[PDB]
């Protein structure tokens, strides 16, 4: 609802389509007309190599982690083992389960040399790479995103400090003058393009700076929303200052934060600001978000919510 | 370098294990003396299952992304496949290799290719639903650090682009102006940014330790800064412009709220990571040309002892 | 899109067509009917032949590099090895597989390892001596433009960082001031930078075409800007702040000298590329907030028309 | 002559040691003791595959240039073929020479298809990549290096315009102020780490600003060189600005310019500026370059040149 | 009257002024106050000069 080009939280399409594929997959195994004794042996041995390979992958990971004991895991060996190999208990059972069934199921020592060699090629040539559309899912589900830190810093830092003392300063400026009364809500502008001009008239000339709201120290502007050369309304406009910071990351070569990522993350920052302003006690319909990506009259969009 | 506890950027110990492992792999293959020809096919066939799996897994992962395409992938089909399947042309060739390496190759162990198609699909769904192929927390922190997906990365950079970048150019002159109009000791020209690893950031700096006491407000948008003196044994041991790290404070309040999904285990990592990233940004930035020095520690001891040794 | 002559950055057509040839080549492998056991073995063996040769060639490449360690590689040997042999931990992971797949695998065609190693160095030595395995310019041009190995990339970024990033913020203010204090048409608020692709840069802009002539130097680290009137049919259709691009002059003078090793055709290659690099830089820079305009033309026509059509 | 850290112009350590490596490897062929016709045909077939290897790489690259033909090659198919395949006839003649040797020397059509397929995997996967050592071994030879541009333009634009009239301005300044004449040479500092403060005082307090030389407008500042609290030299100091641009080039992400390249090109920029000023009419011992790198006394570095 | 620029250059610096009229530029000439009149005013300001206001006015006219 915030904007047609803001991504919704990831749903369960992967779960549902897999279920449909799983339903259709189990159908076609029955069509072969073959006993499932081989199928069960194949499936168990198919999983056995993965668990065996996962151990060596953890072991290969651990050799980097062995010198990391004093750095990340409080100088503890057991915690380091858990990080690479997952839960030691559940993983440990799978290791012994595979070995016992592998010997029973009809070489013995040749596969480990080959499987250990195969795990090397995944580590060395990077065949088992992470698809970014699965990097995004895990990063978003675990809240490993840069935007999730830019929004929470904004809310805890700026919004949660002026929102209580905003409607009061709006009311006082309304009585102290006579003007069309200014709206009692802050209309945060969230330019999705992350190009934030230092003056509002630069984005559109029909929006003009009129006055500064009386006042830790904060300064806000009231803008003369002009339609057909006449005032149609007034409000307090304010760009999201993180949207500059996300932009100025993309310029710098040290950020490792490219243009495709800049737009991709800045989409989250607005989404994870609505999810914050929805439940925040300081938000009592006293702050209204407006987003717009230039394909546009900025003045009408402010009027659109008015 | 900043502290014995701050993690170092990952080395190449991963492939170091693999190369040593491969050294123990070729010898083991040579020691057992297996038929070399079938050893070649088996490794390829094994990699034929692995790379054909990344398509069945990808397509299931692709199903959801076809509904974000208008917003997340700017309404383009080719920016949907490249996110779920890596580079398409590079990945597309490997599939034709794996298909060719499985369509008609002799295979003592393994089903025919048309049989293996069904067995692969059933295997992928089981791993997806149960999460058997779960990401290890060691690799989660490894990939995110490499691709810069950690939340402390932004909080370190935003603390630079917003505040640190805008005040270091004038901080030397502002400190110089105060010293020339004050006592004949003197205040150091280097800013100090406290980075308590515990993220315990008292509102008043003097309350952390009695030896550090607020002296004066440094003269000048209001960029207020309070200069502090370090009272060691009742005498003016040293004075410097000291402040806490606001992003660490915002991290501390981040973990408290339950709408952030920020456990205290994660906050400790980002408390450490935010220091190293701030070390990296200030290492080469033109503004931080020996203009700022960072203080990081973990409270188990006096804070004044650590700041004094830096002067 | 500035001019039809300027080239676009290299695409992925080479990878795209290679997929088609891979697809058609798969048909012939399935049509002739040779056993896949030998086809898989040869293909691994053939790929083994190419990879194993790169070792000695890299060794001969490293041979000159042993004395460059003190100068071009900061005194570390392992940085030198990666420079010549590619990734040390990956290429060695491919040589070892080819060593195992040639010391053990059957070799229906080709010498044994004890024999191939003799011939392997011989072919590379001849290629090094005679330069037979040479890089055609399209391979060099691709590496030059992908890895930013050009002199135009140098000039464009220098031109922006040194000149265009320092007057564009202050260009709008002076144009507004000049328009405000004088009431005789109006001057556009944009600098219409002229980019003559032929690198013909006269000192006097009015001499280029009669319709352009000097009006008044624009009042203001002492930047001299001359605005011009565009006499169309003897009528001042419009006036603008107009100037040439100095680097495109310094590309011309580079080709004149015989010490630069910068041929006439190379000048054209690094002149078209330079203009594209400037647009890619201005279109993303914050300073060019609709503040600068590019006018690129290759002389086959009046200069005033294109300047006018952009107004 | 300039600095130990400056890379020397590429000698011939390859041919010096490759031939020696060949000489040791030329003895071993006589050691094996094998028939010569068998050896002869293998080598010919080896070069026959490479000719097709070069043919397929160029032809695949030719498919891309059908979009750049009207831009890079002036709409002429001849330059399109020449850039990709090298010489249209010399390369073409080798192929049929190789093919005729291919069939003459002891399947045929299936071998050609396999060779084409194996070249496709070379292109898509990119195993046969260009090593960084040979990337900087061709660009240096072909003068396709970024710092070469920032060097010559710094000459045609700045050095060639101020050097002829510098000594006159120094002579005028030396006459006007008596007692401690300045050196008649322009000292262009070249800090190889590219750390260029706006003023020399921040780099080292032992160097003092003295005055600005009389004068478009050219401003050169004369700097005092102090030693143990007393003057030791006076000369015109001016950082090579392209080093500052090179340092700021690596800062921005759109430059595609790494940190090592900054260090690598800064080393190159002095050496190509050495070559220009070695054989230039505007160099009459009136301009001596200073290059240094902290692994220090910058102030004492200048005195060694005096 | 608007300041325009400084005349090109012991060194002597002089100023050229815009002579605005009805909002348009109508003339350009070098305007430079007679500093001795400023000196006379400062003389009348201080009490050690023994130099009254009418004295300053009359000396301005004679100057
Ligand atoms: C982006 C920098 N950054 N990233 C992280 C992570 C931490 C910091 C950081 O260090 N910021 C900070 N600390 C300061 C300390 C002093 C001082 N001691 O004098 C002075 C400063 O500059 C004025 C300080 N600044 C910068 C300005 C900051 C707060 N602020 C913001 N929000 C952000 O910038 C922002 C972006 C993101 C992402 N998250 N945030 C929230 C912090 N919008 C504002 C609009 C107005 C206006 N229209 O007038 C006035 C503001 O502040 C004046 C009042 C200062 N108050 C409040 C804070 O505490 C000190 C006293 C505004
Ligand atoms: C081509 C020479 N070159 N190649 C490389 C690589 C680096 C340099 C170089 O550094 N040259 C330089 N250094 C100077 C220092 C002084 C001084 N007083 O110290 C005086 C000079 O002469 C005026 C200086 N010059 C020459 C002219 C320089 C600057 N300038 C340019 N630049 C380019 O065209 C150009 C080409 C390439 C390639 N990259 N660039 C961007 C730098 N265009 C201009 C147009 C106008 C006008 N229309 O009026 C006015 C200019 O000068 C006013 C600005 C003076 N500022 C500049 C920097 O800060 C201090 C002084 C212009
Ligand atoms: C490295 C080595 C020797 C190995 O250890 N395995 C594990 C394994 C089995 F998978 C199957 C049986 C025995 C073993 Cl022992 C393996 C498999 C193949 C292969 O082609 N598997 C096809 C395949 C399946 F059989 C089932 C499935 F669900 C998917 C699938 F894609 C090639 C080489 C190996
Ligand atoms: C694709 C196919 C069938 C092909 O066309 N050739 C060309 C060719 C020769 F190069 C050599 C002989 C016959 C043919 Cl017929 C080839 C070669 C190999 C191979 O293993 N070459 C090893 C190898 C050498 F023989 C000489 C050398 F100096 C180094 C070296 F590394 C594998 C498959 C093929």
């Amino acid at each position: 609802s915030l904007h047609p080009s803001i991504p919704c939280p990831r749903g369960h399409g992967a779960q549902k389509a897999a279920l449909v594929l799983l339903s259709a997959c189990l159908v076609t195994l029955w069509g072969l007309g073959e006993p499932p004794e081989h199928t069960l042996r194949y499936l168990v041995l198919h999983l056995a190599s993965l668990q065996l390979g996962l151990l060596l992958n953890g072991v290969c990971s651990l050799a980097e982690e062995l010198r990391h004991i004093h750095s990340r895991y409080r100088g503890s060996y057991w915690r380091t083992v858990r990080a690479c190999l997952g839960c030691p208990l559940r993983r440990g059972a799978l290791l012994l389960l595979s070995i016992y069934f592998y010997y029973s199921l009809p070489p013995f020592t040749w596969m480990l040399a080959l499987l250990g060699l195969s795990q090397a090629l995944n580590i060395l040539l990077g065949l088992k790479g992470l698809a970014p559309a699965e990097i995004s899912a895990v990063c978003e589900k675990g809240n490993f995103n840069v935007a999730h830190g830019l929004a929470w810093s904004y809310y805890i830092g700026y919004l949660r400090l002026i929102l209580p003392e905003l409607q009061a300063r709006i009311r006082t400026y309304n009585q102290h003058y006579n003007n069309g009364a200014v709206s009692q809500r802050l209309y945060i502008l969230l330019p999705l393009d992350c190009g934030v001009p230092d003056n509002l008239s630069m984005a559109d000339p029909n929006i003009r700076f009129l006055d500064k709201l009386p006042q830790r120290v904060y300064s806000n502007s009231i803008y003369e929303l002009l339609e057909n050369g006449q005032r149609a309304g007034t409000c307090v406009l304010e760009y999201a200052t993180p949207l500059q910071t996300l932009f100025a990351m993309s310029q710098y070569s040290q950020a490792g934060f490219s243009r495709e990522d800049r737009l991709e993350q800045a989409k989250l920052f607005c989404r994870t600001l609505e999810d914050i302003l929805a439940d925040a006690p300081e938000s009592q319909n006293n702050c209204r978000l407006i987003a717009y990506q230039e394909p546009f009259s900025l003045s009408q969009e402010v009027l659109r919510h008015l």
